[PDB]
């Protein structure tokens, strides 16, 4: 595919937050075809590095512009551009740990602009985020559904762990368009998050995400 969001597209983020009252930020610039559900990106540790947690709990929150979607389900998120979208989001970890996380999304000279605010907070100091143990998410589905005049996803996620075990976490996410566009029905998004090379202290990391709209449960 269309006029403003085209078959290829850029993106530039930056994410301010904190973990455990430690502060930092991270900038980013990523590419992607977003009729065809895939994208990469490319994060730098800007202040507060070498992060003292696992960046496993920050990787979900560098874009679902970049989802394919059939043409039965409306595509909610492409559509609320040029104005864009805001989300808002809860991770509960089943150790106590949260993260919440408030982003706004916006396309400015042909390029989005994501801007992320994330508060992590009761991690326990023994365990695997703070340890940094984790080993990145298995392949998820988010259930999505609308509601109260904004598209809602709910998922059940999961971290594989160094020790050969899991670590579990419910997400609840909020995706509001800037400007009234048509609302999907309830439908899944299947995605898979990968971190595709990173640095020792994890200050440089890429990613590769592919993301797709269904009916099926399959």
């Amino acid at each position: 595919n269309m006029a403003i969001i085209k078959e290829f597209m850029r993106f530039k983020v930056h994410m301010e937050g904190s973990v455990n009252g430690h502060e930092f930020e991270i900038e980013g610039e990523g590419e992607g075809r977003p009729y065809e559900g895939t994208q990469t990106a490319k994060l730098k540790v800007t202040k507060g590095g070498p992060l003292p947690f696992a960046w496993d709990i920050l990787s979900p929150q560098f874009s679902k512009a970049y989802v394919k979607h059939p043409a039965d389900i409306p595509d909610y998120l492409k559509l609320s551009f040029p104005e864009g979208f805001k989300w808002e989001r809860v991770m509960n970890f089943e150790d106590g740990g949260v993260v919440t996380v408030t982003q706004d999304s916006s396309l400015q000279d042909g390029e989005f602009i994501y801007k992320v605010k994330l508060r992590g907070t009761n991690f326990p100091s023994d365990g695997p985020v703070m340890q940094k143990k984790t080993m990145g998410w298995v392949a998820s589905s988010e259930r999505m559904y609308p509601e109260d005049g904004a598209l809602k996803g709910e998922s059940k996620q999961r971290l594989k762990l160094k020790d050969g075990g899991h670590y579990d976490a419910e997400f609840w996410t909020t995706y509001k368009a800037k400007k009234p566009v048509q609302l999907p029905g309830a439908y899944n998004v299947n995605i898979k998050l990968d971190i595709t090379s990173h640095n020792e202290d994890y200050t440089i990391v890429e990613q590769y995400e592919r993301a797709e709209g269904r009916h099926s449960t399959g």
